[PDB]
């Protein structure tokens, strides 16, 4: 069972972060789902339970962010093409610009980067978190395209090209830079870098889990994957994720190799 | 660290569990703070990781009920008198009245209530659930009666009297009683009835414990006890549980003195 004494902190900063949430989404219209808040708080505190409750507001929020951009794209009665002007209007947010249009998921990046800003990380790690954010866009402008061609009749993605490309939609990323770089600062951007094998696994793991419990929504399962073929990659992904970590969790037991090892074995354990 | 597999699925209980108040929460009227809404979610889960999400919500709920009359007795404008009245009406909820006042408090405790007995449990069980609410109203009265006195210039309780009558609003009984039922079921009332020594010094812990961090509010520290006076008998009486506990631990790892235990550790930890 999970020891209470080392919960009980990890338990409270959830609290504070699911309520940081709830106002900072108010602010910014009601962007994101409720569920989904609480889901991001809950477990951004269980990632990194060594850290303060303020050092994770940002990498939440970020997620939080990422969320909404996935509910909005998930309209039935928003096309691929309106999906895309909005994702051009966040790229723009991503270069410094204000929005160029009225839909609060733009405002809200646009909110969220400028709390980065404020503490003046490299060129690097701007560049990286900018990185990170593009790669969301893309999958979710993807994810979209392929629902509109299944329902006009197009047989969609092969699988190795869906698994390719939606990855970049499972946040593990977000959750592991954001939480990185407050426990690693300056250092972030080359233990990122060195962390990318496993990241590639974890996400592999956490997209196939994902798409197995969901089982308009495309998955890999609707695609042609048997139920037991998804589960059986999920577990050898997982494996390999750890395989590539061990070296880094062996010198240090509250690093950034961590917070990936816990992320991946939180989601692929739902 | 908690360990990342056993916690995954109790994240997943608290997400449930935080979703589920707010609705019910919603439907009766906006009664309880949201704040608390979330700590509840959260350590309902953490204290019996074993349950399903359905065999927590009844505790949850009852929980929130709680927190909802501490609310409204909590306020400035609000007489004893008025809060008598209030609890009153609960106290003939209890006997299975209908509501004899509009207050919202009194139509969500029927309706918790109500949950209760369509599971049909003993004469006693039901009995047990009525006198612990029935703790929580009277310590609920008497730390309202407490404010208005120090406010209308008398001295108001001694410490001995406050730790004794404030203990029943403190909910480590309520949260014990309603999770032990969904494991034990008919044998719950007597495995409650061998805990009361432990339940005893797991309140006064989880009393003192949280006075000292709050330090209109009455507290034991501007009763007169010094801080660390107030951190010593936390401990104290911390210890005294676990000593208590220790031959149920050894013959139970997942009982209801492994709640008692894992309660008391979590809400003396925050």
């Amino acid at each position: 069972l999970p020891d209470p004494e080392a919960c009980a902190p990890v338990c409270a900063h959830a609290v504070h972060l699911i309520s940081d949430l709830r106002s900072w989404n108010q602010r910014y219209g009601g962007v994101v789902s409720d569920v989904r808040l609480i889901g991001i708080g809950v477990f951004t505190a269980f990632i990194a339970p060594w850290l303060g409750p303020g050092q994770l507001v940002l990498p939440a929020r970020t997620a939080a962010w990422c969320c909404a951009l996935d509910d909005c794209a998930d309209s039935k009665e928003t096309s691929p093409e309106e999906v895309a002007r909005l994702i051009d209007a966040c790229r723009h947010v991503l270069t410094g610009e204000d929005p160029d249009t009225a839909n609060p998921i733009a405002c809200a990046l646009a909110a969220v980067r400028a709390d980065v800003a404020e503490r003046r990380l490299s060129a690097a790690f701007a560049h990286a978190w900018n990185r990170s954010l593009d790669r969301v866009l893309s999958a979710t402008l993807f994810e979209c395209q392929a629902r509109h061609d299944i329902a006009a009749g197009l047989p969609g993605p092969s699988i190795e090209d869906y698994l390719a490309r939606s990855t970049g939609s499972i946040l593990v990323e977000v959750f592991l830079l954001n939480l990185c770089v407050a426990e690693a600062r300056q250092n972030a951007v080359s233990q990122l870098k060195a962390l990318a094998p496993a990241l590639s696994h974890a996400e592999y793991a956490v997209r196939l889990g994902n798409d197995v419990a969901s089982h308009g929504d495309i998955n890999v399962i609707m695609l042609g994957m048997a139920p037991e073929e998804a589960r059986r990659r999920t577990a050898d992904h997982a494996r390999r994720c750890r395989d590539e970590l061990r070296p880094f969790l062996d010198a240090d037991p509250r690093g950034c190799a961590v917070m990936l090892d816990r992320a991946t074995r939180l989601f692929v354990g739902i």
